[PDB]
């Protein structure tokens, strides 16, 4: 059993900890090989119903025991897991699809359990959620949604506005938000004024005057909080550096540009911080998987270039003009990552992500529209100027003016310029024009037919499939942003308080504090009492029994099932009704032949 | 009050939201290419309310046909004979100014190309919810006219 | 309106409404569901009964048998 303990811990990926491999578990294990009796053993038997691939058995250990939404989460993604084992290691196919099979069919389970518990009640909806599974490793059934990439289960309106609950922090507030806490951002005696939440009303905790300070303090975590005061500080920082670009530097960085570097320093070793903060062991693991993001690449990438140009500015010149010219290619990267704080409004978000999606439809575009620029201007430029030295100004020349004439700027100075004549100047003086090239009246037909064929063709060709694409990407994207709130609500939970410009005495708090720690658990859980725990499976047995039979009730009273019962029994009664037909010729003779005797 | 064309105007103002929304990505797009531009094609500058105007002008109407082909890659650091034969010596070539023609390139193909068509994404697959809103508000507020 | 024409109005709605509820049940007794549902409840008790008419077959058939043999 230790050996499945290590293979549930593999194919359950991240800090997961099975009790099989906890030291009592081994312990009994090595003292004996009702304290051998498993406490919960449809648990058990779940897991080995579907580690040995047994769908049946696992759906009816499914029914049965209490914490389903948990098994069933756990299951999809146990059947995940083994699914990509089985495509890693060369296996059969087919098993891999009736793995993929059983993890979808496991994933609509808790997804319909999910419709019933929000159906009953919401409250407890949420408390089925949120409490911490002590034989799952002291997860939460969010967590374990997320871990199986189950983006139904996110969506749904109950994990929602779980997550919107999750996002207020401590505070009720929920009537025309941000505006609220920018005013409590900027003016601290506003926060007083704020309806805040009750001490034991929804208590997510990582880890298990006066009142003046409680509220400060539970207002300066709330994850909105600490998400509007990030974003006015790179908003701040995104001015200084327009300011620092535009106005002209001196030899040294003046106040603005000291600010700006300070900031770039300072989210350097934030980031820093959380590849050090991060679920592997391996260094090179914790650096791969925080590479996995592309923000992450794009922002180290930045920073290297943002600290390349300083270092570059830093010098005389001609180096100081070079930093400067890196200095603008970043300011153009910070500008394309205030999409990154779009991405929370609920409209800009999958609308940024429907971009991205319609990104790979303009590629292709940009694939058939450089084939056919390239055609047009390779013919124009060697028509056109037939003795020409090698130089690269030819490559130049290729793509400058057929790219410009897709935006409606024709070059109607140039498209066929009056040559092979005289014609007076303004001043009246006969002027005598060179002499025309050979086959120049090709240029402005081929001319034609380019712009005939991009303008008119291609682009009303890329409106087509962005047409025709849309519906399902708004859908996708819609779904995978509403998957992705809980990312950046978990995000700006387990970030400091500070933001990044201030970030550097949070820093050395948080130095300081592992320091003291060294010389003398990621998640949001709610750590519900005993008599809570028995209300919770209570409710979660009815929301099962409730969902089980009202499926039996819809299979009932279909049409399909009442047309086939009505078929089967008419057949039944056809037989039996000959069989009587039988019976009854039989009586008749019989009786005929008992009025003949008497 | 005409029965085609105030269901019309509600529906402009339906789509005036996506309008709004594409504003706003056009705007970020649109200051990145401007305040690009702006300071690397003019490092030595004073603080004025000029650079902000500079920031916003070509670029805008970058998006109406009219791309300022003067001024896209002007010949620079050389000698070029004026119009009357004069040996003309044009002025020293900005640091990086290659890079204004590329990212205008980059600008202009990710404004017009995508969010335009986009935009026009958007207006097409919520029509027939927001014409059919459009047409049924028209005959309610039918009453209150 | 007057008291003529406001007996009239509400004579005409009561009819409307006659009309509306009635033949929204016709519209209900009409339908394939309600049909196959009705259908399959009468087989069900029509299947039960001819059971209980099979068996009492059977004992007329042994009486008959009886008499036949007694006569
Ligand atoms: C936290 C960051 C990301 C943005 C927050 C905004 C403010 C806290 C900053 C942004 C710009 C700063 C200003 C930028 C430039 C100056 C000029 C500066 O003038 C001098 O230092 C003149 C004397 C000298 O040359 O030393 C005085 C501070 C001040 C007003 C700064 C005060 C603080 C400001 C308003
Ligand atoms: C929280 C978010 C939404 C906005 C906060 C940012 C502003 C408070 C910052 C961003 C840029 C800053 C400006 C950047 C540069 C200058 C020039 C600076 O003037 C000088 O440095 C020259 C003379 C001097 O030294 O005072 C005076 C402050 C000012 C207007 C700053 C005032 C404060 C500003 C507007
Ligand atoms: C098919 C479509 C979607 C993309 C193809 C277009 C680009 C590949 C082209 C269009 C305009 C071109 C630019 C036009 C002008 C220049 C300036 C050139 O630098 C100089 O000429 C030096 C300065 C000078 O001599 O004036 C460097 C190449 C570059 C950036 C070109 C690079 C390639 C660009 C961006
Ligand atoms: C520099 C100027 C002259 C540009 C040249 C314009 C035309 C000579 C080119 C540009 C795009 C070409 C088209 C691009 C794609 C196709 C599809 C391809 O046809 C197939 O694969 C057959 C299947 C089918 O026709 O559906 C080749 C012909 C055609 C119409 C090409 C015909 C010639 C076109 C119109
Ligand atoms: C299928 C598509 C992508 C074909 C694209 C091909 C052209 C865009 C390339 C291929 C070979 C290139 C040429 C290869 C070599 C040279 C020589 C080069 O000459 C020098 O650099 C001067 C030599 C010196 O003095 O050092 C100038 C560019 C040029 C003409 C290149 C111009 C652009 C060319 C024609
Ligand atoms: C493949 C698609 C999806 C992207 C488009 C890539 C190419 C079309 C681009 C990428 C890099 C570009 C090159 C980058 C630099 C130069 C040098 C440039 O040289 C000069 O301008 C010399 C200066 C002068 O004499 O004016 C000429 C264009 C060229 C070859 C560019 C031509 C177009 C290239 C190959
Ligand atoms: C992202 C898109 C949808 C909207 C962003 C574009 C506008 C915010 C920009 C585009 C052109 C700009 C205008 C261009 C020129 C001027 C003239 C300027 O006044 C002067 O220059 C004074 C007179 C003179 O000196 O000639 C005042 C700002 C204004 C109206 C600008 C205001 C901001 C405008 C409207
Ligand atoms: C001044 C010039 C250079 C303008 C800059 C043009 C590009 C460098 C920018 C403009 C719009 C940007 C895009 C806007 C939106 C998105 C979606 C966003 O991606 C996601 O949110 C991931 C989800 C998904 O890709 O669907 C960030 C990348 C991308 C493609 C951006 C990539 C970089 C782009 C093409
Ligand atoms: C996230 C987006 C919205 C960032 C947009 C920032 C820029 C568009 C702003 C922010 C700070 C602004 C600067 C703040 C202060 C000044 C000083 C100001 O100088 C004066 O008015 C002269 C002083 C005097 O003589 O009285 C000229 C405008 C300028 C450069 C502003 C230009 C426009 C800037 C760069
Ligand atoms: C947010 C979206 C939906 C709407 C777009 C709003 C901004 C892009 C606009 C609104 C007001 C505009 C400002 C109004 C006035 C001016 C002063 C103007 O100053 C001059 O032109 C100085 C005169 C000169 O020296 O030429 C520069 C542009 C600017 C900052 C404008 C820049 C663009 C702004 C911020």
């Amino acid at each position: 059993l230790i050996d499945i303990g290590l293979v549930i811990e593999y194919l359950m990926g991240g800090a997961y900890r099975c009790n099989y491999t906890r030291k009592r578990f081994r312990t009994l294990y090595h003292n004996l090989f009702e304290i051998n009796h498993f406490p919960f053993p449809f648990h058990e038997l779940m897991v080995w119903a579907v580690l040995m691939k047994r769908q049946k058995m696992a759906l009816f250990f499914w029914q049965h025991g209490e914490e389903a939404m948990a098994k069933a989460l756990v299951a999809c993604k146990l059947c995940k897991a083994m699914a990509h084992e089985a495509s890693e290691n060369d296996m059969v196919d087919d098993i891999s699809q009736e793995l993929n099979h059983n993890s979808r069919d496991f994933g609509q389970l808790a997804v319909e359990l999910l419709d019933q518990s929000y159906k009953q009640d919401e409250q407890l909806a949420m408390k089925l959620l949120t409490y911490e599974l002590k034989n799952w490793s002291n997860a939460t059934c969010l967590q374990l949604a997320v871990a199986a990439k189950h983006r139904d289960f996110i969506a749904h309106t109950c994990s929602q506005m779980l997550l919107t609950d999750m996002w207020m922090g401590r505070l009720r507030m929920r009537k025309n938000s941000g505006l609220k806490v920018i005013l409590g951002i900027l003016l601290p005696p506003s926060i007083l004024s704020l309806e805040f939440k009750n001490k034991d009303d929804m208590p997510y905790m990582t880890q298990a005057l006066i009142p003046l300070g409680r509220k400060i303090y539970e207002f300066y975590n709330a994850p909105i909080v600490k998400f509007w005061f990030y974003t006015l500080a790179y908003i701040g920082y995104l001015m200084l550096f327009n300011y620092i670009v535009l106005v002209k530097m001196e030899r040294w960085p003046s106040t603005q540009e000291w600010i700006v570097i300070s900031y770039i320093f300072t989210l350097g070793i934030e980031k820093m911080r959380e590849i050090l903060m991060s679920e592997p062991g391996k260094l090179l693991q914790k650096v791969k998987v925080w590479l996995q993001e592309y923000w992450n690449v794009t922002d180290l990438i930045a920073i290297l270039l943002f600290s390349v140009g300083m270092i570059l500015r830093l010098q005389d010149q001609p180096f100081r003009s070079d930093g400067r010219v890196i200095y603008c290619v970043n300011i153009i990267y910070w500008y394309i990552r205030l999409l990154d704080i779009f991405g929370v409004n609920k409209y800009l978000g999958p609308y940024v992500m429907m971009i991205g999606k319609m990104m790979i439809d303009m590629m292709y575009f940009v694939i058939i529209m450089l084939v056919v620029l390239m055609s047009f201007g390779v013919a124009r430029q060697a028509i056109l100027f037939p003795n020409e030295e090698p130089s690269w100004k030819l490559a130049k020349n290729i793509f400058y003016m057929p790219y410009w004439m897709i935006y409606g700027e024709v070059f109607a100075d140039q498209i066929d310029p009056p040559c092979g004549q005289n014609e007076t100047r303004e001043d009246g003086k006969i002027i005598q024009l060179p002499p025309c090239k050979t086959g120049a009246w090709i240029v402005p037909a081929i001319m034609a037919c380019y712009l005939l064929v991009a303008n008119i063709l291609l682009v009303n060709l890329l409106i087509a499939v962005f047409n025709n694409t849309f519906f399902e990407v708004k859908s996708i994207s819609n779904q995978v942003w509403k998957f992705q709130r809980y990312q950046l609500i978990m995000t700006f939970h387990e970030r400091p308080v500070l933001p990044p410009p201030l970030i550097i005495f949070s820093h050395m708090t948080m130095i300081f504090q592992h320091l003291c720690c060294r010389w003398r658990d990621y998640g949001l859980k709610l750590f519900i009492t005993d008599d809570e725990l028995k209300k919770v499976h209570d409710f979660e047995e009815q929301c099962i029994e409730e969902y089980f039979r009202e499926k039996d009730d819809r299979f009932n009273s279909s049409n399909d099932e009442r047309i086939r019962v009505t078929s089967e029994r008419v057949e039944n009664m056809s037989m039996r009704l000959e069989e009587v037909n039988e019976r009854e010729h039989s009586m008749k003779a019989s009786l005929q032949t008992v009025d003949i005797r008497l």
